[PDB]
């Protein structure tokens, strides 16, 4: 059976629905209210081969912060539920993903203990309309509800879009590795 | 057949017995006379899926140095014997293992040529009763008798226990990769 | 209607049992297997007016790390259970506690989002047999399971025992304020 | 069917013939007119398990530059042709290869967009008769005709031969990974 | 006609008995109450070919300082008595002893004038339970009662046990050379 | 009962045959395919009074590296065989050899534990056709197969030929002292 986690949460500020299939085929279905975040969540599907369904509405007239945060929290919760007892999985994941001049390494452990190590140098404040401070907050919130150990280290990159997209590719491939089953155990 | 190496050696200072199964199931059986080293040798089993049997007695009333050294030498010798002609194996191993804020990369080659590259920053002198200088000596001695190329690089970490434990996890997973058989060749 | 939380957790490394009364009278009953942590948990009772009961055994022959962590994890969970729906409480707590030359400020929010801001300068590595790296790990683990926002800032201090004890007094008094009921709410 | 690419090109300066089998068994057949480059192309076969056939003649009486360049261009073209529509492959490759004191990480993406990130510190100007400036030009030209994203980062090394050879091992193993088929998709 | 010196001194703090044979065969019988010093005194015997017998009890419940000092004072006196009129001996001794990464040079003159030039950089405070400040005090006390000119210079070394042990190997070999007879004289 | 070691090793890269007599008369018979290494191996014979016989062919059309390494590896193994059980030997050797403006100290121990401490500053890249990076590789490979502790320290020198030759003279004289018998043992 496919490991599926879902979370729905409605607050005064946001309305969030997420479903994730750890054993998916790369189905991307992301409409967070934040177009650049949808593009990044798409990478999680096509590079991690997860099925990622995110539908969010929120107070984006204020800014994208609350939506960005609640989507990440909900994804963390869904990821945690889909993992179940976590028996038999690789648990650790590693990947360095280039995107042209950008190169980001992600190392993670599905440990049950939240920690974010974040070392990105994003040189512009907006990619499209997306506030680039929200990248760090996305991953911080995600590790907080999933209980993940997550390290993101930038080795190269000047274009903010490239840097952020490379981060999500490496994250997706590291998370795919960590969630996959260890054939020897 | 399982690739098993054993070494027994008795000196004036130490009495060392080691057995390693490269094709194990993660059986940990470590009583080196150094409780913190036993914990680290346990990681070698649970994360490398080796079967690791270490029984040592020694002149720990002086300090843990001679025991620490002779255990490492013996493990290196057992690892070398279990490897045999080394035909068909991956030979190289790579892994970055986080432990909370700690992150250590290990890259190794079962080359037949000993070399230790060691770049850890352990900020305290004792973890429990374990002298933290012995970590470097453990790996130096191990590479010396096994003929291993070994690189240990710390990217992150403040807690000495975390740093050392992350080193052993990454080592175990890199060594597992290097000792496993390459299915294409 | 006293707010009581309890947590038992047994692992291969530790056996931990904790009970905390947010509306206590300062009853301390702490036997963690780490005498200096017991002294600090006693401070939590007498300065926060909590009833704190901690009974733990663990692999202290390796070092104090696993016990220290699992005790803090359990206290964090017990604290979360005792808080219930969190209706009517002050939620925020603030206190600056001097201890002779030491002065530590604690600012915290029972927010549901874990974060530790930690800025202590403990100039020695051992207080008694207690590894001073474990202080930061204690609060980090506690915030992780309680979902607390916690900021610890040293304004003064040279004696390690003083710095750490001032931290626990300030934490105890800040948490007391936060868990107390807002009379206007 | 095996993914085979071939390129032949004759200019006033050079006569180049290359054939590559992405699904090979490690057959090395390299006679570029540059003995040290042949040794490096051999690594591509034995460590990448490609079948690599290179036969070049050229104006080496001037220097090795034109031959070095045209061999790399031709390899890039052959690699591109063998890849075809690139459906189903891993596409990304990662490897850190030690050679004694040397350690080089290679991260690559078969993206269709050429880019070389090159960070090697080769401390001598000649390895044998091979001008060490040609290493960078080899990879630059190769990425140019294959459309590859390629990052080469030196973490360690003092012997120029070791550094260069470690680069080619890591490249071969990263390229093997990138060209291999993803079993899940 | 073997040169044997012997000192016995009982104080409120320690009870010390030492016997040294300059023309010995390496018989070690050292029980100073300080295990690490015993290990070092054993090196004095096997590397200098002295017969070294040290028996001591002392207020080690305070620390090892008084025992360490009084043992060193007693050996120096015994060494002085064994040397007699010092006629015919080499008088000067020189040796550089490696111990793995450590390298210590000892140059000495059995001059009748005490002087210690001491240039060791011991990076940890305890080897086992042995306070590494006691190394300098040992040699300072020994030169004071023997009337020796002694220079100890560290050229290399990171492991504290190695540095100290290389120091005693080089001292023993330099002292052996200095106490041996000059055949032309 | 002369102590003689021999080693033949044939690889696809090199064909190496070495014979060494620890109790020789300085007979040199060196044809390694590297004329400058031959000159240095002649120094080993005349200054150490070893009989040194080296016959090698190899892929010197690539560069001198593989030949240089395999010759040193073989000499190290032959040296180890000739040493036998190592009973009665001095084991340690020390020598400072001037050559005009050059001055190099060699300190070594036939310990069974490989370590190279290497501190030479060779200011040119080629002595004749000999790549000066290969000097360090020669001694590193030799210590690895002989199990020698070896420290090489340049105190003076500007001419590369002088620096390297002084190194071989000091090494030859130090190894002679170490392999000679301790008359008192
Ligand atoms: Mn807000
Ligand atoms: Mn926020
Ligand atoms: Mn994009
Ligand atoms: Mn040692
Ligand atoms: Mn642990
Ligand atoms: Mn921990
Ligand atoms: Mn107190
Ligand atoms: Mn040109
Ligand atoms: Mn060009
Ligand atoms: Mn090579
Ligand atoms: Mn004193
Ligand atoms: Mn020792
Ligand atoms: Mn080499
Ligand atoms: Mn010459
Ligand atoms: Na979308
Ligand atoms: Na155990
Ligand atoms: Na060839």
């Amino acid at each position: 059976g496919a490991r599926i986690g879902e979370m729905k949460r409605v607050t005064k500020e946001t309305n969030v629905s997420v479903k994730i299939n750890l054993d998916g085929t790369g189905v991307a279905d992301n409409s967070s209210g934040i177009p650049f975040l949808d593009h990044m969540l798409d990478q999680l599907a096509s590079h991690g081969l997860f099925d990622v369904h995110v539908k969010a509405t929120g107070d984006t007239h204020i800014d994208d912060h609350h939506t960005n945060e609640d989507v990440a929290l909900a994804i963390g919760t869904a990821l945690l539920q889909a993992l179940g007892d976590r028996k038999g999985i690789n648990r650790f994941g590693n990947f360095s993903a280039p995107l042209d001049e950008a190169l980001v390494h992600v190392s993670l452990d599905l440990s049950g203990r939240p920690h974010l190590g974040y070392d990105l140098n994003i040189p512009t404040q907006r990619v499209g309309k997306y506030d680039t401070q929200l990248v760090e907050h996305f991953f911080q919130s995600l590790v907080n509800t999933s209980g993940m150990t997550l390290h993101i280290r930038q080795f190269s990159g000047t274009n903010s879009h490239h840097i952020i997209e490379a981060t999500f590719k490496a994250f997706a491939r590291a998370l795919r590795q960590a969630t996959e089953y260890d054939t020897r155990r």
